[PDB]
């Protein structure tokens, strides 16, 4: 099992969600970036694992559930079994990470990607060990009801470039944004 990563897109006012949707209109290449980063495995024969909260799972359209080409895991303390279309369910991020060491997943999983929402990012960002944060900075304010926690810059470094990630400003539908990658070796 490989690296532990978070990936998120966040508006200038720290928003990630609104009424079960994204706060901004759909940004095709931001979606394509999310898909490619979380699907691409560095190891032949293996897939990446995506971990997500329950609300994030249900915010994905049923046609795109589970996220194709990745092993999906949902976090919830209320559900008694993984939701329809999912095969894994854990009570906490720590439980999910321990699950990756059992044979059913250790043989299959390369990278682990936390894909939201708010409380999952919070638990992950404080988790000890090596962690990278792939943060898309959406350079506008959008009305949101779900937010990304502020990054502790005493713990993380901001990398000027990361392989395969363009460092220049992007623009779609009149909205500019930028891909950032943070790292800690805690
Ligand atoms: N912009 C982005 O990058 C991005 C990414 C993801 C989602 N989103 C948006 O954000 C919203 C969803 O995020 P959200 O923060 O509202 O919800 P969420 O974190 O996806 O789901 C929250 C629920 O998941 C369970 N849960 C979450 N963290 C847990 C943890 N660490 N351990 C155990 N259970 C945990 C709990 O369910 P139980 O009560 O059943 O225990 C909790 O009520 C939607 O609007 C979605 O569109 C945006
Ligand atoms: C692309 C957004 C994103 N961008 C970065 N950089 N990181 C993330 N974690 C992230 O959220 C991915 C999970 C939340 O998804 C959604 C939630 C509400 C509405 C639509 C989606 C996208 C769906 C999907 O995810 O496939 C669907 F289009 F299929
Ligand atoms: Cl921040």
């Amino acid at each position: 099992v490989g690296s532990l990563n978070c990936i998120v897109a966040v508006s200038q006012n720290m928003g990630i969600g609104k009424n079960g949707d994204l706060p901004w209109p759909p940004l095709r290449n931001e979606f394509r970036y999310f898909q490619r980063m979380t699907t691409t495995s560095s190891v032949e024969g293996k897939q990446n694992l995506v971990i997500m909260g329950k609300k994030t799972w249900f915010s994905i359209p049923e046609k795109n559930r589970p996220l194709k080409g990745r092993i999906n895991l949902v976090l919830s303390r209320e559900l008694k079994e993984p939701p329809q279309g999912a095969h894994f369910l854990s009570r906490s991020l720590d439980d999910a990470l321990k699950l990756t060491e059992q044979p059913e997943l250790a043989n299959k999983v390369d990278m682990v990607w936390i894909v939201g929402g708010s409380s999952v990012y919070k638990e992950a960002m404080n988790h000890p060990g090596h962690l990278k944060l792939f943060v898309t900075r959406i350079m506008q304010d959008f009305e949101s009801d779900t937010f990304f926690p502020e990054i502790d810059l005493e713990k993380y470094k901001l990398l000027p470039e990361y392989p395969g990630v363009l460092s220049d400003v992007q623009e779609e539908k009149g909205i500019k944004y930028k891909f950032e990658v943070y790292e800690k070796n805690d």
